[PDB]
């Protein structure tokens, strides 16, 4: 008899604060390299998720596969079932910004999108995917005393990976969209209906334009990056 | 001499800050009882506008009317005829949420709308009317630097004032939108266009669902406590 | 206690025939200049009405600002509240079609809009938003009676001033609308609704593709013209 | 090798003026009834078309089917290969408004529609499907010589005669759409797109909502009566 | 008294299995060559059915016009009122499928359309117009027994016949839809609806990119061939 | 250099026939169980694939994960860079269907979905995801053989897995939907984009409506069922 259909993690094997990313390896790198104590509380679909402590807090982290369906499912378990109260993803996203470079960590305040999702949920009317403001407050200012290089603004969150869109990019780059991604317009409504707090930060791995991609350290080192972000913000959360 | 076809200020006339507020008659109350040396720059359609200091820094306010289509005209003239760089929109809203009281400032991070204008600059897609992060930040400080109790999250701008739209009220209350009003969705798009900055702010008059009105008394304590906010938040702006 | 949120008038301060353009100052200027014995009934928000005669019938002249959103509303309530019958909308339009030119009067038939107003009307399908034809009747015998040619059929009703939509002038020409505006498709719908009439009458101002705007002396030509043609038709209505 | 794929006329085989009626057999009745000197121009599909003259001006009478796309297939024919300059819709219609009663002409001044054949037109937005002005003149004009009763207002065309769709006859019914047909809507665009003119006149068989349907009587005088008025109305175009 | 507005036919009249082609001219003839003893059951609109046998098993045979909203009030009909079973339409079709050529059958899985009809059906989503599997199967074993090669795919249905739309052939080219014509997405689903069965078998008769059309000799044996699969399909249904 | 971002197997690495489902470890059970010498080929982001023999054909069967966005990037990689030419998705689903019940093998034929990814491919058009008819023929033939039963008709793939959408179910079931799964509608137009051949079979494990849900028991009894039907198919294919 497991607590969902999806999550073999009994109740209150998840702590109120979740980090997520998209690849379960990452989210036990996440764990085994951060985390004190870590333990494995779920493997169904491989989909590995843990729990433990970081600087005497409980935390957890969670992969949530591919795509806003993908991770619609895990986050509704865990606000509704486990009763978690803050999900915080992190990612990578593709830009098409020129502002935007890859030490940069991208930190979402709401992600447009090209699902129906949020329309079914606002009798189709515009709902924007927005992030809780504590949650960007907490990266924002673990950023700075870091001294992280940041970028902070809109996301937008795609189901198709490999787009023959025309004239997308240039009308995200018109109105300064800094990070293309697939998730995170369906985690902040799910936080919402819940009465949760969601967020979301990100690392470039490409330029989507001119095809540049960041070299291995610049992925170490944004991706490290990033995960001290959202580990000192976890305390403030 | 006609800088645009709907003010008659010249470039220069309007400081890179603006507040600006649904009524012409409130911009001119709001210039004449906090600016120091407001001068009168548009009378264009009614649609009046000064420009003075506020603690000895450049600030202007002025009308934008009822309406997305009449903001879109007042806010694209100003962030690129008039090189505006912030503009704070001012006004009262209407709110679903039960938590939310009348007399509650609500600072918006990002607002949804039954308009299609943000569908028409994002081929079709969901495009999210997002506030600038430094400017929800720098309303939130002053709120709490003035002590006076917010709420920050989603607004709602529609174009029909007098709604004939069954279940909407219950789909704004259960994502929890706190703030029902008619402009700022399309205010923080066009100033995503020009690289620029907008926020909002709005103070309770009236629970849509309860029927529940702020008497004229509690009105003028939270216009008060919601423009001392504001012109706050211009210094650090 | 006011009569609604956005009129200072008590029931029966305005006439059942009300002419209503979108600049306040100019329906003052049609008030002062063409009504008989003019009392202004309406400040609030500058946007200013009046209540007087023309040989011998009252006749109000009203404003409504800047888009559908702004004319919803002021319709809505002259209906409703004040039990106006006719409302005729007096104004300016942008032209397309290289058979219409600036000494043109265009008398409108219907409207079009890239507005959702009128979707959410009937259930997301299309809802003509149509003259009175009574109305129309009535300005064309009164243009013919006083020899000033007139175009008469569609209009289109925008909520963007500052377009930037590729395609669009090429098909209003291509299926002939002689008229685009930014109002009247929000105000023939609202009509409907409380079984009155409306209609629009507007002079051309400028052709949108070539750029080319009417001389000063043209346009006021063209609106002497077209307030004949509209105090005239009252008299038939 | 015929003219078109779906009619055998010769070029110059209809009158520049055309009345067309959904049942073929009925423009048969029309053309052995009301037309001098008529001949059968046109058999494919069983579409009869006839062209004569009444009263000393030529004047042509076919069938077009049920539904938008039978009578778009037509009506672009005859007005693109024939070079037609007026066509006049002749029908029934059911009613869902109770001004409107079994056996009152419908004098057409746009119409609505659930298709998409005209958001397709103008790059998804509201079209609204007109008729010409000059041809509802002389429609209101014939009915008013004869003392026939008339209304005169706003169609809906649907693609689906068996409607299961709840709410949509009230909300018809709210906005005082005086006809229910299936047809109109497709008409005014394609006469619009080739710079020609159109009109629909429709007479009552049956109130929706009551299914109060007209008696046989009732049917053949309204019938008798709408045709006089069509007929009578070609002789002003 | 009728028993349907559009058919004389009374309860009984039609066989189980009817084979309905868009002109009714094209029924006579199916029904006078190939059918045995057949019996006119209805001539309302010209728009003629008939009932006989086929090599001793009742048979229908009737027209429906041309576009979905013909069909579907024809087929409506036929399942709720006649209680046929099983419904397959035989036509001609365009190709632009580069590897169809004309005077290839094509036997239709699916369709797409244009027309909003399914949406409506399944609260504005996807519903695929799919064809029965039983139906599909009998037609692709009837023409291999008699040795006549078929194409087996997706059709799309439109509205439009004279299309002026920029892009569709090639869309439809780079998804292998096989067959455009103007009625099976709206037969299918009508199917679902009542639990019974469709199915669509075409001819091409033209290749709608290249503008290649076949010769009226290769039409005659197309449509032999098609009919031939239809009727004995039949016997397996 | 991987071959893709989501796959480290090389081209080559892939057989011609891909079985896909969403969990990877059951991927892994059919490998291990029932294919000979099998390698795994794949292991980014646990997302386990495989490839060995099955009755000495090669055959290989990989994770897809959850959702149209995971399946798509999955499925385009192997049509586009493992030159795979048919997929076959082997999975679970719901039923709304009063005729089918928990432990019947579904076929799918075509899918439904409210995601807008095939909008997106055909001009906002209504595209059915359509199986190819030679997989589901070869589905239904195996099964016959077998002795098993099958149901063979339209799926629905969904983005929420957690619906609350009223009427749904209702609609799903009035039309004969016969599996609610959340992939194979995103499937199929991949496979038709590369001119490659798609499938679908599924166990029914519970019913929506009736919430009936099937054991361990019948779940493990129709799992294995269904997967002997798919590996006898592909000898097939």
């Amino acid at each position: 008899h497991m607590a969902t259909p999806h999550n073999s993690a009994k109740v209150g094997d998840f702590a109120e604060t979740v980090l997520m990313c998209g690849d379960p390896l990452r989210a036990k790198l996440i764990a085994d390299n951060y985390l004190e104590n870590a333990k494995q509380v779920n493997s169904v679909r491989g989909m590995l998720g843990f729990t433990g402590t970081y600087k005497g807090k409980p935390l957890s982290v969670m992969g949530h596969g591919m795509g806003i369906p993908s991770i619609s499912i895990y986050a509704e378990e865990l606000y509704n079932v486990y009763k978690v109260k803050t999900i915080i993803r992190v990612g990578t996203c593709g830009t098409v910004d020129p502002n935007v470079h890859v030490r940069d960590v991208c930190i979402v305040t709401a992600s447009g999108t090209d699902s129906n999702v949020n329309r079914m949920r606002l009798l189709g009317h515009d709902f924007p995917a927005t992030a809780n403001f504590e949650v960007v407050s907490a990266l924002v200012e673990s950023a700075k005393a870091l001294n992280i290089p940041t970028q902070v603004g809109k996301a937008y969150s795609t189901d198709i990976f490999y787009s023959k869109e025309q004239g997308l990019n240039e009308a995200l780059a018109q109105y300064h969209f800094i990070a293309v991604e697939m998730e995170s317009a369906g985690l902040f409504p799910i936080a919402d209906y819940y009465g949760a707090r969601a967020g979301c930060i990100c690392t470039v791995s490409d330029h989507i334009i001119t095809h540049e991609s960041a070299t291995p350290e610049e992925r170490q080192t944004s991706f490290q990056n990033m995960i001290k972000i959202a580990l000192e913000a976890t305390l403030k959360l």
